[PDB]
């Protein structure tokens, strides 16, 4: 029902198709490792947000991992092409996983900016169920990507719908909160908002690619701009949060953090 499962890939869609999966798996577990090192340069009051991209790294790097080899798993190069064997792959496994790193990835944003008590697991709340009922219906869409390009749009259709109420959300809460900020960091996250934004909507996009590019082709560009979206709402967007977490911690008398960001 997959569209992957559809089609016979030339040699050089699989194996670049392996390589996306793979380079994924290696960034991830690369910056994995950066933001643990950095957790000592924020303040007790912001560390847990440099903890969060640490989950979403290894969640994010072992669901690439895991259809990475699941790539190579379900494929054979037959007879001039790489054929399905008697595993199939599947996007499946990014759903559940957005279901798993999209709340951390929120969480992390509600902390630098500032939100103690009530406000932040009110919000928090809010956010996860918005983006909870976005991916939930996105994956229900995105099992008809074959057989019923129609229900694709209506679900896909529904999940956008959340999509933008849950995107409103966020954003009335970086304007009023922005105030709060220290260490001009207040600029710095009207910039986190935009990078997400347009990282966030790659998935759309790559949720189409059925209906205007059943081929195998297709399969390929998908591959890319998940590719293209994972790094830049999960690495690049981590790295901006945990940006913003040692500037604050620097700028309200953490030592270990004004000594990292003076040695620069
Ligand atoms: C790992 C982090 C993120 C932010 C991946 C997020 C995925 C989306 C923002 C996708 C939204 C989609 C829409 C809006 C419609 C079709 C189903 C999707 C969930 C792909
Ligand atoms: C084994 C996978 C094949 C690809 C090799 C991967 C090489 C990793 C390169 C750098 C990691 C990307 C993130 C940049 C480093 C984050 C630290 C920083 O710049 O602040
Ligand atoms: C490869 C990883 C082995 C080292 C893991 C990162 C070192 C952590 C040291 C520290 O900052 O406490
Ligand atoms: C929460 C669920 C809210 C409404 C979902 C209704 C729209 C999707 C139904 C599409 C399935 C179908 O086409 O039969
Ligand atoms: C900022 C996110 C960047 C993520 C890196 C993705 C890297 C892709 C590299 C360039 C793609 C161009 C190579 C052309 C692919 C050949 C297609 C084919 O074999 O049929
Ligand atoms: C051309 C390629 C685009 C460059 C790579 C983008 C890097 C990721 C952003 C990570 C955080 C950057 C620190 C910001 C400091 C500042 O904004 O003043
Ligand atoms: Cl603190
Ligand atoms: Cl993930």
């Amino acid at each position: 029902k997959n569209i992957e499962s559809l089609f016979d890939y030339s040699a050089g869609q699989f194996e670049f198709i392996d390589h996306l999966l793979t380079m994924g798996v290696g960034v991830h577990f690369a910056a994995l490792i950066f933001f643990l090192v950095v957790s000592q340069f924020v303040a007790p009051k912001y560390r847990i947000a440099t903890a969060l991209s640490c989950i979403v790294m290894v969640s994010a790097g072992l669901i690439l991992n895991s259809q990475a080899v699941m790539w190579t798993d379900a494929y054979a190069y037959v007879d001039g092409s790489y054929q399905l064997q008697d595993l199939t792959f599947s996007n499946g496994y990014r759903y559940v996983n957005w279901m798993a790193t999209i709340p951390c990835l929120l969480l992390q944003l509600l902390i630098v900016l500032n939100l103690k008590g009530k406000e932040l697991f009110s919000t928090a709340t809010w956010l996860i169920l918005a983006a909870w009922g976005m991916i939930i219906t996105g994956y229900v869409g995105q099992l008809y990507e074959v057989d019923d390009i129609a229900q694709l749009m209506i679900w896909g259709a529904v999940s956008t719908a959340f999509f933008v109420v849950m995107n409103w959300i966020v954003g009335t809460k970086i304007f009023k909160n922005r105030a709060t900020m220290l260490g001009g960091t207040d600029s710095t996250i009207t910039k986190v908002f935009w990078l997400m934004m347009f990282a966030w909507t790659l998935y759309p996009i790559a949720y189409l690619v059925p209906a205007f590019m059943n081929n195998a082709d297709g399969v390929v560009l998908r591959q890319l701009l998940f590719t293209i979206a994972d790094i830049s709402s999960k690495v690049i967007y981590g790295l901006m949060i945990t940006y913003i977490a040692i500037q604050q911690s620097a700028a309200a008398g953490y030592v270990p953090a004004q000594q990292a960001l003076g040695r620069i």
